[PDB]
């Protein structure tokens, strides 16, 4: 128990903020790649979103509409996108995505923002390259952006997330969180 806290008010905040589960997938995100949320809690934090976003992103639609791909294990996530592109005939993303769309046909890459969507975006479209995996970007202000203005899902969806990511941040800027929470990204 030396460099290793016994709590953080950010810790604290996250445990309140989400559901049980999404913060036993984010430790267990977090550990498989050698991360400890109980240090880098902003990063703890925004784990929790991005899984709560794609969690609430899958709920809208239709019920078989998409295969969650975040939330598993590195291994198994990839064993899924293999049975897609080995099913569909997709071409297999050099990154692992968030989401399948088997109404669209395509790959989907969820993003949470704390700066502009646009900075976010040319990120993520940079990084993954191929023009086929689709991707789409929200931020704790409101906006979001989506290849080929494509937004996926209906208008009623797309706010209910929004709505949760300024409810968010308001509450961690009541603890004083969110500054640091901003600055981290
Ligand atoms: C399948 C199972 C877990 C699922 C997680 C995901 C959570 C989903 C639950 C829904 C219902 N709602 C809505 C009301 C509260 C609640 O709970 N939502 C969406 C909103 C928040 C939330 O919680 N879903 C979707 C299918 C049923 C289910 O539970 N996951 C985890 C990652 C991959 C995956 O599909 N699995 C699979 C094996 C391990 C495990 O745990
Ligand atoms: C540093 O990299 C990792 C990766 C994992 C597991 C898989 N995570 C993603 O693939 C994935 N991660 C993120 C994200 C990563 C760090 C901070 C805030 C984030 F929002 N955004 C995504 O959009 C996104 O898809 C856990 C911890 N850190
Ligand atoms: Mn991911
Ligand atoms: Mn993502």
């Amino acid at each position: 128990s030396g460099l290793v806290p016994r709590g953080s008010h950010m810790e604290d905040f996250v445990r309140q903020c989400f559901n049980p589960m999404i913060v036993e997938l984010a430790e267990k995100a977090m550990k498989e790649y050698g991360e400890d949320p109980k240090i880098e809690t902003n990063k703890f934090a925004a784990t929790c979103t991005h899984l709560e976003v794609c969690f609430m992103y899958s709920d809208g639609g239709s019920k078989h509409r998409f295969e969650i791909i975040e939330g598993r294990d590195r291994i198994m996530a990839w064993t899924v996108v293999n049975s897609i592109c080995n099913t569909t005939g997709v071409e297999k993303p050099k990154f692992l995505p968030d989401l399948y769309d088997y109404k669209e046909n395509r790959f989907i890459e969820i993003g949470v923002t704390r700066r502009e969507v646009h900075i976010y975006y040319l990120e993520k479209a940079n990084k993954i390259k191929s023009e086929k995996t689709h991707i789409h970007i929200f931020s704790f202000t409101g906006e979001e952006m989506a290849t080929k203005a494509d937004y996926t899902l209906d208008e009623e969806s797309r706010a209910r997330i929004k709505t949760r990511l300024f409810t968010i941040r308001q509450e961690m800027a009541s603890r004083s969180l969110w500054d640091s929470f901003r600055q981290s990204e």
